[PDB]
Parts: structure tokens; C-alpha cells; sequence
């Protein structure tokens, strides 16, 4: 009996969102698999989507597997190149039948495809966001950049979709295939299920009927939620009691300063958001129930996870997302506080409803802080020994694939697969850990770096550097004890200049070893 693999990744949802992890929003379903199994505090991806997914994959850095930067932004080549073999492809010629329903975001061509990368059944979207409803706005040349690069462009298998059902809903349809797929499948032989959602992730759109549980529950605001994630945070024992919060960094109004009809809206945005997070639970609940009932999921390692920090980004402050995206939306959608939620809204919920859920750390996606890269995690496996528990040791997304081998019992090709070279894992297995044999897969010695966007960090032990560019940092290295400052609040660079300085040699053997540029 070897273990079938549940592999499943929201994106851009929150530390703190759900139940189990502080969180006020319904998640019965990822509430059981994660009280009966191992919750992690201090577990890692990259700061955005596509680099966290061909990491995920392949068990190596962004940089080294195609996706040095996001596409969209442009190892550089925008997909998962060929200096990378990936997990799937290593399962399916071992015997393991390959499925996926969700975002892909790591390439749009043939040849880039799940289909063309491991999977012997999927059905995909394949950019990094889409309507959730497939609701299109017009386009050409003059249509902002951040729709061009969004369309609805789902394929499964090798044929792209022209027309989408009717009642399409992303989150639905993938429960949906996913489920076709599973019940489908050959009942002799294990699986490898990967359930990319891409949900909560902006436009934020979900049904009515969900979103209504939520009325009213916002009225308080960012700061007050905030609030109370960071005390149940600490009641649950998710972090230490008498930890520090880094502050709150904005450039909008704060919540006491908005009008009555500002308010309403970013309100009712945070409650579709939380809808959203509810329905995904929903359809993995569909998932894990007929898994269940199929005397299957005892022995289906599962793992949950976000892709990357909470979403705080303002759309309309970068001009290369446009030209005039606000323009554009009041033309073709319907904004109204009524509408906020339908397939024709186009809404984000902005920079401080983020840091709600990404406290006590700094900021939030697409920064190096660990506000952008420390993300909610869970493990349930019950031959593993380490279940029941809260677990503060270190790991990154760099680790799945080499455990995910070592469970399947597949050797890692090395250096050379389909007579071309590749690239060999840089994390480590879970199984000594979660068999517990030891305390944890890293130590005091284990290297980190992380590189995007021009922001910059090195972790070696509980040691972090960061560093962030102007308009949003010092434009210096700062140093951080993560060990006593969660928060990246007390910059150490002055009192310890020697670990830093060891810590930037870190870097530049980081720099050359994944090739950043
Ligand atoms: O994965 P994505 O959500 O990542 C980011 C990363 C930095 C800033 C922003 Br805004 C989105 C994304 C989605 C769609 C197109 C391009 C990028
Ligand atoms: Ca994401």
C-alpha cells in the first residue's frame, strides 16, 4: 500500500482566515483534516504565485525553474522550463495516475500545459486570474493590461475551451472535475491530486447566498478584525503570547476616517471575500467526503496551503496596470455596494483588510517581509507520528516534492531525465520529522533566500536579512532575530554587524547559485 497524495493551495488566502488557525470564517472541512492532523506556523513559499507553484513542483527555487520573474513582468523564460522535471512527471511513470483542477499559471502554451508537464487528466485555467463567473470585458489594445493578462482561458487536457457550462462558478467547477476525475479513476492503482484554487484571489466574487452569512460581520472594520485575529491567534497557541505586532502601513484612509458608503462597500467586499474562502472549503469538503467514503483517505497524505502572503495591492496605484483601470471598471462593471460579489464587479479588498490576516507580521504578498512569505500550512496523515500538534518548526515549499518522493517510494532522477540535464531538489524530506525521528528538517545551519521584485532575503537558522527597495523600504539590509521579533520590527544591523555581514555572503552565494538577476 503505498499513500495516494492530496495536494491542495489556495491563493492569496490569509494566515489568520481560517477557523482553525484564529479565523472567524466558516471552514468545517479544512477545520477537522487540520485538528487531527500538524499545523505549521513557520512554513515557507515565495512571495507570489507563479514563483511559490514552479517551486512547489519541482523542489528547487523559482529562479532555477523558469520563473525567475512573473511572466507578466518579463531561468527567466515566464514557464516551467526544461532544466526542471516535475513531480507529477515523476509519479506518473511510477505508476501513479496524474489529476489536477485549478490555476496552473505556469505556462500557456502546448507545450507548457499540465498535460504537457505530468498530468494525465486536468482541467485548467491557465493565467494568473480570471472572472470567477467567466464574465469577460471587452478587448483590445486599449483595455487595461491587468485584464488582457487575465482572460478566462481554461484548457482540459489538450483542448482549449471555447465555451465554459452554464452555472460556472471556478471554485464549483473544480470541486466538480476534480471529483469526475477521482470517481473516474482506476480503484487499483494510487493518485496524485492537485487542487490549485483560485480563490480567494481577486475580483472578489462569490454567491449571494454565502455572502449573506457574512452580513454585517465587517462593520468594525480592519484594525478591529485585526484585533481580534492577533488574541486568537495567541489563545490557540499559533503564535507567542507576548509577541510584538509589526504596525500597520498604509497609504489609504483608516477605517474612522471613510464615509458611511466607503465603508459599506470595503465591508461588503471583506464579506464576499470570506464567502469566497467558505465555498472553497466547501468544495474541498465534496473532495475529502469522497475520499472518505471511499475507504481512501486514511491512507492520502494531504496538504493544504496558501501560495503566498494576503493580497493588500491598490490595482489602481500601479499605471502599468493600466492605463486608467478605474475608468475602464466604471464603464464596464457595476461597482454599486448591491452588485459587490457578481460575476460583472471587479473589487480587491485592499492593504489593511490584509494586514488583518497576515499579523503579527510585516506586510504582506509580493514583499520579502514575512508578511509575504509565511503562510498557513496543514499536514494529515495518520501513519505519520507527528499529528495533533502545532508545529513552529521551519520548512519551505521546497520540501513537498522531496517528501511527496520519499513517501511513493521514487528516487529523484538526478542530473540527467529524458536525456536532458536538470536540476536537483534544494529542500528536504519531511519524513524524518514527521515520522519523528527529529525535532524538525532543518537547523540552526539551513540556508534560505528569497528574491523578487527587487526585494531581497537570507535566513539562515532563526537569522533574517532583509531588504527592501524604496518607495516601500530603506533601500538597505536590515537584520531580524525571528527567534524574539515575529514582527521584523527591531533592525539589529547596527548592534550585529557580523552575523549580517555573514548573512549577505549568504546571499551572493544564493545570487549565483539560482541565477538572480
Ligand atoms: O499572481 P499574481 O496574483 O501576482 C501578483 C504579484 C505582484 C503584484 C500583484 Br497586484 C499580483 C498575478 C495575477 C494576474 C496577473 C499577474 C500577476
Ligand atoms: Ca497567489
Amino acid at each position: 500500500k503505498r499513500p495516494n497524495f492530496l495536494v491542495i493551495v489556495a491563493d492569496d488566502l490569509g494566515f489568520s482566515d481560517i477557523g482553525t488557525f484564529g479565523g472567524e470564517i466558516a471552514t468545517p472541512n479544512l477545520d477537522a483534516l487540520a485538528i487531527a492532523g500538524l499545523r505549521l506556523t513557520d512554513f515557507h513559499t515565495a512571495s507570489a504565485a507563479s514563483p511559490t507553484r514552479s517551486m512547489l513542483l519541482t523542489g528547487t527555487d523559482h529562479h532555477i525553474a523558469g520563473i525567475g520573474t512573473m511572466a507578466e513582468a518579463l531561468g527567466y523564460e515566464g514557464h516551467l522550463n526544461e532544466r526542471v522535471v516535475a513531480l507529477p512527471e515523476l509519479l506518473r511513470e511510477a505508476g501513479y495516475q496524474t489529476l489536477m483542477a485549478g490555476k496552473w499559471h505556469l505556462g500557456l502554451k502546448p507545450e507548457q500545459t499540465p498535460h504537457a508537464r505530468g498530468f494525465e487528466r486536468s482541467f485548467a485555467l491557465l493565467p494568473g486570474a480570471a472572472n470567477h463567473y467567466g464574465f469577460e470585458p471587452p478587448y483590445d489594445e486599449s483595455t487595461p493590461r491587468i485584464l488582457k493578462g487575465t482572460p478566462a482561458l481554461y484548457v482540459e487536457d489538450e483542448r482549449y475551451l471555447d465555451t465554459l457550462p452554464e452555472g460556472f462558478y471556478s471554485s464549483d467547477a473544480f470541486g466538480d472535475k476534480l471529483l469526475q476525475y477521482l470517481k473516474e479513476r482506476d480503484q487499483s492503482r494510487p493518485f496524485f491530486a492537485y487542487l490549485p484554487f483560485s480563490a480567494p484571489h481577486w475580483p472578489l466574487q462569490a454567491p449571494r447566498e454565502i455572502v449573506e452569512k457574512y452580513r454585517g460581520r465587517y462593520d468594525a472594520g480592519p484594525e478591529a478584525l485585526r484585533q481580534e485575529r492577533l488574541a486568537r491567534l495567541k489563545e490557540l497557541g499559533l503564535v507567542e503570547a507576548d509577541v510584538e505586532a509589526h504596525p500597520v502601513l498604509a497609504l489609504t484612509r483608516e477605517w474612522e476616517a471613510l464615509e458611511d458608503e466607503e465603508r459599506a462597500k470595503s465591508a461588503r467586499a471583506m464579506e464576499v471575500y470570506a464567502a469566497m474562502v467558505e465555498r472553497m472549503d466547501w468544495n474541498i469538503g465534496r473532495v475529502v467526503d469522497y475520499l472518505r467514503r471511499q475507504g481512501e483517505l486514511d491512507n492520502t497524505f494531504v496538504l493544504f496551503m496558501s501560495d503566498n502572503g494576503a493580497e493588500g495591492a491598490l490595482l489602481e496605484a500601479f499605471p502599468k496596470f493600466g492605463p486608467d483601470l478605474l475608468d475602464f471598471l466604471d464603464r464596464h462593471y457595476d461597482n454599486s455596494l448591491e452588485n459587490i460579489g457578481r460575476a460583472n464587479s471587479y473589487v480587491w479588498y485592499g492593504p489593511r483588510w490584509a494586514q488583518a490576516a497576515t499579523a503579527p507580521s510585516r506586510l504582506y504578498k509580493a514583499f520579502t517581509t514575512q508578511g509575504g512569505i509565511r503562510v498557513p500550512a496543514l499536514v494529515r496523515y495518520p501513519r505519520l507520528s507527528r499529528q495533533g500538534a502545532i508545529s513552529h518548526a521551519f520548512a519551505t515549499v521546497m520540501d513537498v516534492t522531496p517528501t511527496l518522493l520519499d513517501l511513493a517510494g521514487v528516487r529523484h532522477p538526478g542530473k540527467r531525465w529524458r536525456g536532458r540535464e536538470i536540476a536537483e531538489p534544494r529542500g528536504r524530506s519531511w519524513l524524518g520529522w514527521l515520522s519523528g525521528e527529529t525535532e524538525a528538517a532543518h537547523d540552526e545551519n539551513t540556508v534560505t533566500g528569497w528574491g523578487l521584485f527587487g526585494m531581497r532575503a537570507i535566513r539562515q537558522g532563526d537569522w533574517k536579512a532583509v531588504y527592501l527597495p524604496a518607495p516601500v523600504g530603506p533601500a538597505t539590509w536590515q537584520l531580524y532575530d525571528l527567534a524574539r521579533d515575529p514582527g521584523e520590527i527591531h533592525d539589529l544591523a547596527d548592534s550585529q554587524p557580523g552575523k549580517l555581514a555573514e548573512l549577505i555572503e549568504h546571499w551572493k552565494r544564493y545570487v549565483s547559485d539560482t541565477g538572480v538577476v
